[PDB]
């Protein structure tokens, strides 16, 4: 018998007031199993789901109540380098950080997490992560499920290794990324979610240190993808197996009208491949033919770049160097980036949005044709990157392996985006 899917509380303003985020040990009552502690935001394991609106200027007030330094970031958020932030905006124990974020991007499922240099893998694993939703006029008008915690749920996936009491424990891997043998969704092992007989929206986010998931429905039906690291696809895409690498987000719609139960499923070997069970209640209450009003146009790349990742920490043969700018781009411009990895892993770029143009010389799958900020690289990919945000030498954007331990080990590069205007 599984436990109910925990629904992170929705944290939004509306009154132009600040969103308070206290990084702290989770309450025992939110901690599994019953001995070791875990972390989160505001007393929870993991954090609340933030919801903001395109056009808002949101005041975030972070407070660090942990015994070590913590820097927090919103992955996929389009803001200037100094607002990201990272090591230059790190919070010492008991200190705070109150940035004002100008939300200007389209609707998307983003996420926030600790990005403390050297401690990212451990801090995210410990529970320093949560979902971040951007809503806009488009998402508000779409005929899709949107009642948060009713027919629209966050699905935060993490693979862990539990101690003798059922509490996730971390052991730094000697090589590569951390891999667990137990799946947790929103902090619970293979939970179920009770839904009515209609469409349900799941916002899938891979918040694991390194594991890449290959998701499918246990009854063989297709997964109807509607987004989108950086937003909606032009129209829904129905796939049999969905890849979800660390840091990727995809929103799917599941039709529970048949009144039957359906589960999403995925050494190294997992104790269970059960991700989330959609348990019908018998209650009664398609999909849209188009999501985005326009399959948005991409610009002409003025330059190309080549990025190489491997089984050894570093990018392009170099470890991350805070003093070194690896790429200098011009804001408002487009570039073609070729990313290669002989050791399969996800790749993330801060301060941009990109469209995958080719995967190993072939077309990318439909679910991968919208705007993104994270990509699974197994061989080579070609990206059409847009630099819509500015950054500065001491507040650069990072591009990195999404394998958390690898990033911690130096698989990070620095991107300077000269401001336009200036």
């Amino acid at each position: 018998q599984q436990q109910p899917l925990p629904v992170p509380p929705l944290l939004e303003s509306r009154r132009g007031q600040p969103l308070f985020m206290t990084v702290q040990r989770a309450h025992w009552s939110f901690t599994p199993g019953t001995r070791a502690s875990v972390w989160g935001i505001n007393g929870r394991y993991l954090g609340p789901t933030i919801r903001v609106w395109k056009g808002d200027d949101v005041k975030l007030i972070y407070s660090n109540r942990l015994t070590e330094n913590v820097s927090m970031t919103v992955a996929g958020l389009q803001v200037p380098g100094p607002l990201m932030g990272g090591p230059a905006r790190m919070m010492s124990p008991n200190a705070d950080w109150a940035p004002v974020l100008p939300i200007r991007q389209n609707a998307a499922t983003l996420w926030y997490h600790a990005n403390t240099p050297n401690r990212t893998a451990q801090q995210v694993y410990n529970g320093l992560a949560g979902m971040w939703l951007v809503e806009d006029e488009v998402s508000k008008s779409l005929p899709i499920p949107n009642h948060y915690g009713v027919d629209d749920f966050p699905v935060i996936i993490q693979d862990k290794r539990l101690d003798n009491f059922g509490t996730p424990e971390y052991n730094e891997p000697g090589s590569g990324g951390f891999v667990g043998d137990t799946l947790l969704v929103n902090g619970v092992q293979s939970p179920y979610v009770e839904v009515s007989r209609g469409w349900v929206r799941l916002r899938l986010l891979n918040a694991s240190n390194s594991r890449r998931y290959q998701l499918q429905m246990n009854d063989g039906r297709p997964l109807h993808v509607i987004s989108g690291d950086q937003g909606f696809l032009p129209a829904p895409v129905s796939v049999k197996q969905l890849s979800l690498a660390p840091g990727e987000r995809r929103e799917i719609l599941v039709d529970m009208s048949n009144g039957d139960e359906v589960s999403i499923t995925c050494s190294s070997i997992l104790v269970s491949t059960l991700v989330l069970t959609l348990r019908p209640t018998g209650l009664l209450p398609s999909l849209p033919m188009r999501l985005l009003p326009t399959e948005i146009m991409a610009g002409s790349p003025i330059r190309s770049r080549d990025i190489s990742l491997g089984d050894d920490p570093g990018i392009n043969g170099q470890l991350w160097d805070v003093n070194r700018i690896d790429v200098t781009a011009q804001q408002g411009t487009w570039e073609r980036w070729t990313v290669r990895a002989d050791e399969p892993q996800a790749f993330h770029i801060e301060g941009v949005m990109f469209q995958i143009r080719n995967v190993n010389g072939a077309m990318p799958f439909p679910e991968d044709r919208g705007w993104k900020d994270t990509v699974w690289v197994d061989g080579q990919v070609e990206l059409l990157v847009y630099f819509g945000q500015p950054s500065w030498a001491h507040f650069p954007f990072y591009f990195n392996s999404q394998t958390l331990e690898m990033a911690d080990r130096g698989s990070i590069g620095q991107l300077l985006v000269n401001p336009v205007p200036r």
